[PDB]
């Protein structure tokens, strides 16, 4: 074949990309290498959470459990949780037919809290000269009971002394006082627990009073005619609560000492409790990453990724290395090798290929390369390290008959992550045509630098390379590559071949 | 004239500039083409929301509507609903005096629902030797009546037995029951209606219970002294409900059977209801489009453009083509025809201007162009597609004495549309300025790509134009045009030309 | 030292930067100048907001100002105020025992009131025959009294007669009634004060109707077993409310006609009301800014910087002249000092510098440049103006009891300066590698047109500079410099010298 003048390009070298990118402009873009921006794999159970332990509410309801029906799970040893897990369905709810009164809020504040006892608040002992109430619909392994944190207050020798109680919230932190109202279904079942005419119970702290009466009458409740309602208060320190009654009362015996709550989720079972620690549980499972986004769950609380309405979001890191980059005056290399192999993050070289008499090779530019890997890696960690705000759902606790504030902070929560969705799914388009044209404008740049070294001793062939027009060996190659070439030590060389060359004539002159 | 070099132009073709948009940087930048962002036409009437059509209240309250006043349309047809008109005076509301317990959170339910169907619950026989009262302040076709929904219960020959009724929800949906209870101005309308001393009404569930006693004395609603008060339940499947009465209860007759309800809103009437469909409804009109912004009004419900706070929004797609585009080493031709027509989205091609002895003409560059056209479309198919959530306002209904929800709620729809409007505004500048930059890139390319064909044989004027260093006949044109001119062809001629033009002198030597 | 050649150098003329900013891809980068997109200072004060001062509780809580308890200041002669500022430990609450119904919904609605003034809904004299109670515990001026807004009304020669009394909202405007029950502690106070069997309040308005009955039993407020719970309703115009009773009512005297509410705060105590004003008050103090971000405080009212949680962050307005820029093919000069000094915006100048045989000198290119200050100057302006939206807390007051509704809407505070916090960071981010890539472009331009002016009467050194072929005098510079300097003039003396230069050779041929 014709002789040819040595030549030197400047360019990527990478091996044959498989992974594609999108961005704002252009789809399935072949590039080097990418990150995932988005969370997809969680453990599939429930876990721990920071350490903190949830609890399983097995075949009891939040209102049964927290009451102390005892049929449930005893709590007098619990200490803290992260969350509360229950069955829609669970059979152990109030084991007498009843209600608790503002039961959402209440299921809301007891969501997950980091330091709860029970404490005794008042002994049985003092109200008095009366009895205590039990019954079959609240046994305990087989005997007539009540529930654990309450007194039903009866008759003793068929009288009922007004009976009286108070407790002081000297403990420093939080305190729930649980209390309630049995309402007869008839009179004369009113007469024979209460024996006063009617009998009223007065609940009173420094800052409000409740008084109640009876409600006589039928219910529907399983296993009773009768009906009972319960009611709460959490005491600030410092708060006084006095209780007294003539009959109806269903007494305070234990309360609940609670520092930092309403901090959980009641998550729904089905989905199994696992030994396992996550820094963000969500309905799915538990998350543990260092992504900023996951598309697994939007209920998710913790420590987390904000859930976005997406499929995987690839973040291009490395280079568009490919054939038609020519048409931009672009050059790059293919090879299955280099030495020292490919960087990890761009997988990954700027940098030259030559050939001369002695023959061909490849090199990369380390300090090019590594001036574009620093700014990859700065750009990724300002994406991913900026996102340092709180992203679990935007959620609460609601009842039965709380349906429109439900809906509405659900609604919320969408919004805050219609928002966050559109958001990433532009940034990474966006900032994905900027990484592949910051790669070429880098590219550019050392193809410039080496334009300005061989002045007019090399022919620009508007591919990314350069015919020189001196023989230039393996020694001349590397003072080009290592920025000490000087043009001026060739130039007599240079003008006698550019005289050859301007004079040789495809069709005979 | 002087000899002149045959010359070939690249850069735009486009006719005259109507159109300027604004970028980050620049006001008013004449392009030969945008599109709007935000929707600013409706239809000024309420219409169907996505096929359902909803139901205008005309003369009457919800409230009225939704218990019966016999001045009311019957509901006993209607089956469902997208959202209600309601005027805010209407002369219907509760025919007798009274009042409608938590009727924010009943509006907020009943505001638009899929599947509705009214039910009898119970008999007006089961209640037993009962009459019914009926007023004329309820009158039916004349005749005096009461709400449609509900039996006033009075006593039959100066007998009051006591009266009992229940609902067992074997429906697979939920149930809205309502009842009242009738509170006389004096205790002798008490004795004369219901007969027994201190009467009772017990309504139960097998989660609830209620009991209600009279509350006696004058009141101040048009046309009577005395008063009602309206109550409701949602029960879901296999709830059971109970009624028992000495005197004063309203009885539950006609329920309502809902399924995927609370998806609604309630719309002021004035705005007409006319024959039409949208799939956005606002209250100043519906909204037909495919926009994804609409600045029209922010109380807006359905498949809706989120409403932003903001003018209209230009998002360029055509070229920036103006004479003072060369300062920037660009070239541009205005041509009122080219053969073909110009292309629909950017209104304007890339591609050549020639002048040789044959004469002058201008032609599109297909590819390039082509390429423009797939990166435009493929931008704003994704500025638009990607946003995919839910827009429409974030609202719920509330009754007057729910101020602080009410507000915080419309202040949280208000940060959302705070978040979007600059959010869109500023999208668009700055995509605007990234467009006109990208345009000029890839018409900077396609003359590079020529400057690399021709070589030595053309003169880079600066101005995207070159000056050709030998005869280009047309058909010398369409090589370069085409990408097969060779410069070794031309070798010979050109340096001969170069040469001759090196000696001229203007100012003589 | 060797001849050289004329030369002339196109790029940036500053003094040392001493300023740096960091980019989406690098870290603390030199700039010309920047600004401060934060705001950090405050009053640390209370202050008037807008024109319109607070009040400043002292020792009274809200419920004993609104009330009218005699130890608090009177409100008689209050207009209007922007916010409120209270101690949570106020002394003076309610004088005699007792609660304040619904009162965190009374809170928010009178957290900030634009137009407010104080009413007699209902001379004293109508209730008819009773007498006033007063109280030691309501002390005022010396003697035992009551609030201002209620009075207690009590028999007189042992008799009670049924009072009524009525007020009728014609203002137009909103207004608030207040009214109580008394409870006592015995039936014997009871039948002391209100001499009747059974007493009863019935409250009621064309919408609404209340009962009252007493609640007899001992209470733990300080200095009376008895006990208060007082009531309120917001009138709309056109309303009328009723009253009358048997016994118990603490009877409206007192009411508050208000316009524009809702609108506030309550801040509290500690930090000290100061004479000043801002536009933007937060519970650190007055925020006095232009700024549309700040990092000062989350609980913030008012025309307000958007609360950001974030240190300050630097937008790059001016050039990134460092000596590395030579790398890039780019030129500039450093100097203390040029003729008129720098524009202030970017701190200053694209420009020449130059050396020829009457020396060396520095010229700014002011139209270049004006262009560029003209863009920056866009970009701010567009960033800052169309933040135009409402960026204060999302947030409103709630009473003890309404910890679910309070922690929900301070999670959507916080979300939502969570998108704010990011966006705002990311933006400065990305924005500067823009602003400084932007001026690099503006003076490759201005490059690019000395290049082309120049022709082939230059050689382009690749570093910002042209070597000029042929004397070029400060005369010939200055044809340079403003446009019209012309190649054919020196044509022939350009041709001689390169022709000369062609032939040097650094070591002898
Ligand atoms: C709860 O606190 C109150 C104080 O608020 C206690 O009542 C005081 O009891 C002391 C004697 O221990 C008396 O000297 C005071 O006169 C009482 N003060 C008041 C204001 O009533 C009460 O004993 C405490 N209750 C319990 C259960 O410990
Ligand atoms: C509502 O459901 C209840 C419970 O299924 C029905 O009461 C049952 O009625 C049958 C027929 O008399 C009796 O044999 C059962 O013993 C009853 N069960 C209970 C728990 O009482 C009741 O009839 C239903 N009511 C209506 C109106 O459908
Ligand atoms: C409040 O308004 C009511 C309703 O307008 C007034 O009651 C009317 O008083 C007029 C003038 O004396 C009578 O002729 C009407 O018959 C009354 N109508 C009704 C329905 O009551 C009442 O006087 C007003 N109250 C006050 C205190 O101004
Ligand atoms: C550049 O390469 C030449 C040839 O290998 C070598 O002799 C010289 O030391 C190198 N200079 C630098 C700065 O590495
Ligand atoms: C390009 O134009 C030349 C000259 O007219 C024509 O002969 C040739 O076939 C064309 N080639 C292509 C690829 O269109
Ligand atoms: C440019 O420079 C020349 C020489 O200094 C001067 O005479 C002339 O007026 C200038 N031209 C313009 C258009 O400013």
């Amino acid at each position: 074949a014709d002789g040819i003048q040595d030549k030197i390009c400047i360019g990527y070298l990478s091996n044959n990309s498989t992974d594609t990118v999108d961005t704002l402009t252009e789809n399935g873009v072949p590039v080097t290498s990418s990150i995932d921006l988005v969370e997809t794999n969680h453990t599939g159970t429930y876990c721990s959470l920071n350490g903190v332990s949830p609890i399983h509410l097995g075949d009891c309801s939040f209102e049964g459990w927290i009451v102390g029906n005892p049929s449930c799970a005893s709590n007098i040893n619990i200490r803290e949780w992260s969350y509360l897990i229950e069955d829609p369905n669970a059979p152990h709810k109030l084991c007498f037919p009843g209600e608790v009164d503002n039961n959402g809020e209440l299921r809301h504040l007891f969501s997950g809290v980091n330091s709860f006892s029970r404490t005794e608040l008042i002994p049985p002992s003092k109200w008095g000269d009366i009895l205590e109430g039990t019954t079959a619909s609240c046994q305990n392994r087989g005997a007539n009971s009540f529930y654990r944190n309450l007194i039903w207050l009866v008759n003793k020798l068929n009288k009922y002394p007004v009976v009286k109680g108070e407790y002081n919230n000297t403990t420093g932190r939080d305190v729930l006082v649980l209390w309630g109202i049995h309402h007869p279904d008839t009179e004369a079942t009113a007469n024979k627990l209460y024996v006063n005419k009617n009998p009223y119970t007065l609940v009173s702290t420094k800052e409000w009073s409740r008084r109640y009466e009876l409600e006589i009458g039928t219910r529907i409740g399983d296993g009773q005619r009768s009906w009972m309602k319960i009611y709460w208060h959490l005491m600030h320190p410092g708060e006084r609560i006095t209780f007294e009654s003539s009959g109806g009362l269903l007494a305070p015996r234990y309360g609940y000492i609670i520092e930092k709550y309403g901090t959980g989720r009641i998550f729904q079972s089905g989905v199994r409790l696992a030994k396992c620690n996550t820094k963000c549980q969500t309905s799915m499972g538990g998350i543990n990453t260092n992504k900023t986004f996951q598309n697994i769950e939007r209920n998710a609380l913790g420590d987390c990724p904000k859930y976005i309405k997406s499929g995987q979001l690839k973040l291009a890191t490395g280079l568009r290395n490919v054939p038609s980059i020519v048409e931009r005056g672009l050059f790059g290399a293919i090879a299955g090798f280099i030495e020292g192999g490919w960087p990890g993050l761009i997988n990954g070289w700027y940098g030259f290929q030559h050939q001369n008499e002695q023959g061909t090779g490849i090199a990369a530019d380390k300090t090019s390369t590594q001036k574009a890997i620093n700014e990859i890696t700065t750009k990724i960690n300002n994406i991913i390290e900026k996102m340092n705000g709180n992203y679990d759902s935007i959620r609460g606790e609601f009842n039965q008959v709380e349906k429109r504030i439900n809906m509405i902070a659900d609604r919320v929560d969408d919004a805050v992550t219609d928002i966050w969705s559109y958001n990433a799914k532009l940034l990474v388009l966006i900032e994905n045509d900027r990484t592949l044209d910051l790669h070429d404008a880098n590219v550019r740049n050392l193809h410039e630098q080496i334009k300005r070294a061989l002045k007019d001793n090399a022919i620009d062939e508007g591919d990314g390379c350069f015919s020189i027009l001196h023989k230039c060996n393996d020694s001349c190659m590397e003072t080009i590559r290592n920025g000490t070439y000087n043009h001026e030590d060739y130039k007599e060389e240079s003008q006698l071949k550019r005289q050859e060359i301007e004079g040789i004539r495809l069709v005979p002159r």
